[PDB]
């Protein structure tokens, strides 16, 4: 997968390109991240990348000309078939369904805003889709871009409970007893099918207790329905 990035702070992307599973994906050429910086497309002495909003108020916007030229250059490098994404709080809120959809693209270009964002007409003329990572306010689009890249990278062949839309079950490792708390005996049992069912029941229980709205979005199998009923009965005992 190839991801173009437009950012005033390309070095921030080292966080995903030099570390962990995404870092491995980049080193092994499974994932390519290529950055263009609007600062390199300025022509004035002081390499100005911001500009004043019409109508005044506080805050600056990204300057149109350097940003537009960086986008054009990215598009030219991507060739045909690249979807241009602007990350913003007015975008579609990212969720796992969204990620799986985004992961179908072989090529993406991600535009990272700073200051109060970008001129609305650039969204109209250059941007295909707008996406948010959540209903909170951040200082720039770079962390959101990295969040998206990380999420989609998991779908790239060779890189590696929300799979079934449920919260994860609890996990245990050594030691057997930790501050008086013991590992559930079923996990020490060796009984593969009992363990599978325990994990599924736990996942259903936690989704019900913590995020019951997520259960309304699922069509549970007969086994899931049984396990949920048993977990609800136990909770009510
Ligand atoms: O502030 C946010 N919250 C949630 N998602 C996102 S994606 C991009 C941004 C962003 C932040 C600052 C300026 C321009 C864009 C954002």
């Amino acid at each position: 997968m190839w991801i173009g990035v437009i950012s005033l702070f390309p070095e921030m992307f080292k966080a995903i390109t030099e570390f962990g599973v995404t870092g491995r994906a980049v080193k092994h050429n499974l994932l390519k991240v290529e950055c263009w910086n609007p600062r390199d497309f300025t022509f004035d002495k002081h390499k100005t990348v911001d500009d004043r909003p019409y109508g005044g108020g506080p805050g600056m916007l990204m300057m149109v000309q350097p940003l537009r030229d960086a986008i054009h250059t990215a598009k030219a490098a991507a060739g045909e078939g690249a979807k241009v994404i602007y990350l913003s709080p007015q975008g579609r809120k990212l969720d796992q369904g969204g990620v799986t959809e985004l992961a179908q693209n072989q090529k993406l270009i991600l535009v990272c805003g700073r200051y109060e964002g970008i001129d609305e007409r650039l969204i109209q003329t250059e941007i295909d889709e707008e996406w948010s990572i959540g209903d909170y306010v951040l200082t720039g689009g770079e962390l959101p871009a990295m969040t998206l890249i990380d999420a989609v990278a998991r779908f790239i062949p060779g890189v590696l409970s929300f799979a079934d839309g449920l919260l994860d079950c609890p996990h245990y490792t050594r030691p057997e007893v930790l501050e008086g708390l013991t590992v559930p005996p079923v996990l020490m049992s060796g009984h593969h099918e009992e363990i599978r069912k325990w994990r599924l029941k736990q996942s259903l229980q936690r989704t019900w207790l913590r995020r019951p709205e997520l259960l309304e979005g699922l069509a549970l199998t007969d086994e899931q329905r049984k396990l949920l009923k048993e977990a609800q009965a136990e909770h009510n005992s």
